[PDB]
């Protein structure tokens, strides 16, 4: 008979280095792209922001397949029911997608495999979402994930080189087959934010889908130099007009950038510059941040909480509603803390070390609020929001795992001072201080009164004052964190 192949969307969300689909299309008379979607999603704390990205690269997926005479199929319902029924209507002999090491993802994808063979359909999923098969790389360590970042990027060096990016599918692609009723365009198509039941608009400044993904790693790719350089402890956290990292976060989350693609264009960059900056610091380097904490995160029970997950400290953190609130909502009173909180609801991306500004400050800094909390936060609004990368780095910042330092502790005060001193950051997320002097935009609490009034920003009426004391707080923390750390034994 003839092959009838199933593509489905899950990450990946690209033509470009994409194995699952360019085995789907091999020989196929039909190809079916497909993107589940649950249409009462949101009846269950997910931002528009992160939200319509997704749209976005959907609409983005859907222009490439009308290009090359195909379709997206956005189905909606839940995959395990949906799939059954669509394998039999459409004749399919193929069911193709990339690999997801995911807790979910590993469920429902043993499902569906499951029905798969029930239907007589091939299933085949390529990894191509991580730089490596990752469990294979467990295996060649001799059965569990190197626990350091330095141990992790020995082992892939022993391994070697990522496989290349595969090739570009082809100019035309077999169509879905006419007169399918699960394929009507009326049923199958992306909705917009308003049709998802989003009451307020997004946003954020960065723009979904494989296009912008490829046109951001271009720009990233226009000084080779900056590439070759690149040291991430170095960058800028207070840089928003021109942030100093390349923002590709968010594509690599949901595919509309390959991992592959990117690291094969950085080993080319690499060979013409020999000085380039090595592992953790360089670009290379947070990629492999990136693969290391999905290597041990799929490999670790619980690993996105604390009890139960054999990495994780067990810590008294405070059941502090009130703190996490202050936090949560941008008015700690610390401009630096809710300047990068209003970035994170507005954007929905910061820089690296403006979450470690927020994220140390919420956990082992300031108000010793779990780090679960506050993965919890990002995970609403995050545009780049990932499973594994958010909890390992939250656990990092709380000196739960992978960090021990504790007594390394950032000031909300000096953090930010140091790189932006004229508040450029702060006025632009935080408006109300757009008129206070420098010299106080830090610490507006020690303003002159007359200073306050003048500048149109009172404190403790028109921003609030600080909901602690740091030397006071962050001693505290400390001393638990000692205590705790001793229980441990
Ligand atoms: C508390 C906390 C929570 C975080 N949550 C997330 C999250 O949900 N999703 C997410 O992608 N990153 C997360 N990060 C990591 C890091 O901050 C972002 O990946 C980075 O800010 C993204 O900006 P960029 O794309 O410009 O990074 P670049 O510096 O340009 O790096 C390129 C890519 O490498 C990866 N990467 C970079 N830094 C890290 C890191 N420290 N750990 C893992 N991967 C890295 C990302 O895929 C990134 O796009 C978190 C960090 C902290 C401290």
């Amino acid at each position: 008979g003839v092959k009838n192949s199933i593509i489905w969307f899950r990450k990946g969300l690209r033509l470009h280095d994409n194995p699952a689909l360019l085995e789907a299309c091999k020989d196929a008379k039909h190809v079916y792209p497909v993107f589940v979607l649950d249409p009462h999603f949101l009846q269950q704390k997910v931002s528009v922001n992160r939200y319509n990205f997704l749209l976005e690269s959907l609409e983005d997926l859907q222009r490439s397949f009308q290009a090359r005479g195909s379709r997206l199929l956005v189905l909606r319902g839940k995959p395990e029911e949906v799939f059954p029924r669509v394998f039999r209507e459409w004749g399919v002999t193929q069911l193709c997608f990339e690999h997801d090491t995911e807790p979910y993802a590993k469920v429902r994808d043993a499902a569906v495999r499951r029905l798969a063979a029930e239907a007589g359909v091939e299933v085949v999923t390529p990894i191509s979402h991580t730089l490596y098969d990752t469990d294979m790389l467990v295996a060649r360590n001799g059965g569990a994930a190197p626990l350091t970042m330095q141990s992790f990027t020995k082992l892939v060096d022993r391994v070697g080189d990522p496989p290349a990016p595969a090739p570009d599918p082809p100019a035309a692609m077999p169509p879905p087959a006419e007169d399918m009723p699960s394929a009507a365009p009326a049923a199958t198509g992306v909705p917009t934010w308003q049709e998802v039941g989003f009451k307020e608009p997004p946003l954020t400044v960065f723009k979904g889908g494989e296009t912008e993904a490829l046109a951001r790693l271009e720009a990233a790719f226009q000084d080779p130099k900056w590439v070759a350089g690149f040291q991430k402890p170095d960058t800028d956290p207070s840089a928003w007009e021109k942030p100093a990292t390349t923002v590709l976060s968010p594509y690599l989350k949901f595919g509309c950038l390959s991992a592959r693609l990117f690291h094969a264009r950085l080993l080319e960059v690499y060979r013409r510059h020999p000085a380039h900056s090595q592992p953790p610091v360089s670009l290379r380097g947070q990629l492999l941040w990136r693969e290391f904490f999905y290597t041990v995160g799929s490999t670790t029970p619980n690993f996105h909480r604390m009890a139960g997950n054999p990495v994780c400290k067990q810590i008294d953190w405070d059941d502090n509603p009130e703190f996490l609130a202050a936090w949560r909502e941008a008015r700690t009173g610390f401009p630096w803390i809710d300047a990068i909180m209003t970035q994170l609801v507005t954007w929905g991306w910061m820089h690296h070390l403006a979450r470690h500004s927020v994220a140390c400050f919420l956990t082992r800094g300031d108000l010793y609020v779990s780090w679960e909390r506050g993965m919890e936060v990002f995970e609403e609004h995050l545009i780049d929001q990932d499973h594994y990368l958010n909890a390992a780095n939250w656990m990092w910042l709380s000196a739960s795992a992978f960090f021990s330092q504790y007594f390394r502790v950032y000031s909300p005060v000096v953090f930010g001072k140091k790189y932006d001193p004229e508040g450029r950051f702060i006025r632009k997320f935080l408006p109300v201080l757009k008129d206070m002097p420098a010299k106080y935009i830090y610490e507006p609490w020690t303003a002159p009164l007359e200073v306050q009034r003048k500048a149109g920003c009172v404190v403790g009426r028109d921003y609030p004052a600080p909901i602690v004391d740091h030397a006071v707080a962050s001693k505290a923390c400390i001393a638990r964190m000692a205590a705790a750390y001793r229980r441990s034994k």
